């Protein structure tokens, strides 16, 4: 699925994002449009042969399983299919898992690089929250 902007800001609210870590909604769309341009079934692969997931391409070498990247974890205790849905539910429940492994957002590279330090009310703006 590819959601719109203010579609997915509501669905990150409704799933629980909205200031989650004290991440504003607007850094979770940010994050969103950039690593999957908010189409939740991006899949991209890693120079490390691991697969980023989802519609915020969150990783197999740590975060779930795909059965073909050696000597990984799968913290988030899925498979990395899952990350795939129409449903976020189990991309935002293994989110919030990785923004409270140390590094928050900056987990994230695309966040790093794209959304932190910017005006990211922006991606909210608008919506019917
Ligand atoms: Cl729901
Ligand atoms: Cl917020
Ligand atoms: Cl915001
Ligand atoms: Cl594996
Ligand atoms: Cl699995
Ligand atoms: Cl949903
Ligand atoms: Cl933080
Ligand atoms: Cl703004
Ligand atoms: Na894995
Ligand atoms: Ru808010
Ligand atoms: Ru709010
Ligand atoms: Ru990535
Ligand atoms: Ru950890
Ligand atoms: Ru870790
Ligand atoms: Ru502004
Ligand atoms: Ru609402
Ligand atoms: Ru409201």
């Amino acid at each position: 699925k590819v959601f719109g902007r203010c579609e997915l800001a509501a669905a990150m609210k409704r799933h629980g994002l909205d200031n989650y870590r004290g991440y504003s909604l607007g850094n979770w769309v940010c994050a969103a449009k950039f690593e999957s341009n908010f189409n939740t079934q991006a899949t991209n692969r890693n120079t490390d042969g691991s697969t980023d997931y989802g519609i915020l391409q969150i990783n197999s070498r740590w975060w779930c399983n795909d059965g073909r990247t050696p000597g990984s974890r799968n913290l988030c205790n899925i498979p990395c299919s899952a990350l795939l849905s129409s449903d976020i539910t189990a991309s935002v429940n293994c989110a919030k898992k990785i923004v409270s492994d140390g590094n928050g957002m900056n987990a994230w590279v695309a966040w790093r690089n794209r959304c932190k330090g910017t005006d990211v009310q922006a991606w909210i703006r608008g919506c019917r929250l």
